[PDB]
């Protein structure tokens, strides 16, 4: 009960920094961590804002699945970003410049309007299609990243079935103790304080879909694993894993 959201709020404390955890189960909503107040606060996307991305241009046919986006071998700030990679291999390793590619293809007319009719967080994108998610005015709530996770876990976002099911394979991590993972991770360094994401889904071996979305504020120096470390300990502690 009320001890499973104490050793939550600890998990955020030992990490040395103030975050939330926000669950979906079905059309309701539970909040842990530290900093409840973040689960209703708005926050750059970054690299969460993927998830639409890919779904925008693949409804549009802005890409396919089996494009390879070449790397133009100019260094980047990742090794894993140096690789030629289809929309899928860019998800996991969160390649920037595969989806500024594919946000420069859709332009912001159609940005603009597909991020507007799907209502995603203030669904204000600016007028610069390639930064609007890491620094623009496009800001979204954990909440809503919790619910937006769980409706493109269902299939029920307003695009096609082909497209949600191709996105949902690119988010597909691991299966641990027959549960399926899907998450997408994100880090907001060029906003202050920066922010760090984990959002997705579980996949219950009957069946049950549990949408989340870990938010922190990534501190100076903070590991990028803590993302994912308390997330996996927190859904642990919830009898979720
Ligand atoms: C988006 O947030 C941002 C990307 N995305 C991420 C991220 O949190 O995954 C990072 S951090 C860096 C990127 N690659 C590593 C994880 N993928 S991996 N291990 O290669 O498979 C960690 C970075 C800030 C923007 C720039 O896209």
């Amino acid at each position: 009960s009320d001890v499973k959201a104490e050793k939550i709020k600890n998990l955020f404390n030992e990490a040395h920094t103030t975050g939330v955890l926000v669950i979906q189960q079905g059309q309701t909503q539970q909040s842990y961590g530290n900093d409840l107040a973040r689960a209703s606060t708005e926050y750059v996307p970054a690299s969460t804002f993927k998830m639409l991305n890919a779904l925008i241009g693949l409804e549009h046919h802005k890409a396919t699945t089996t494009e390879v986006f070449k790397w133009d071998g100019k260094k980047r700030l990742f090794p894993e970003w140096e690789k030629d990679m289809t929309l899928g291999d860019a998800m996991k390793a969160s390649a920037i410049q595969v989806y500024q590619d594919l946000a420069r293809r859709i332009g912001l007319e159609l940005m603009s309007k597909e991020v507007k009719r799907v209502g995603y967080g203030n669904a204000d994108i600016g007028t610069q299609v390639d930064n609007f998610w890491l620094v623009g005015p496009l800001k979204i709530t954990p909440q809503q990243e919790a619910q937006f996770a769980y409706k493109l876990a269902n299939k029920t976002l307003p695009f096609s079935q082909k497209v949600q099911d191709e996105v949902q394979s690119m988010l597909f991590i691991e299966e641990k103790n027959g549960n399926k993972i899907y998450a997408k991770s994100g880090w907001g360094w060029d906003v202050n304080p920066q922010v760090g994401w984990l959002t997705g889904w579980v996949v219950q071996p009957q069946g049950n879909i549990v949408a989340f979305s870990l938010n922190l504020e990534m501190k100076k120096g903070i590991p990028s694993s803590v993302r994912k470390e308390i997330t996996y300990k927190s859904l642990e502690q919830l009898g979720i894993l």
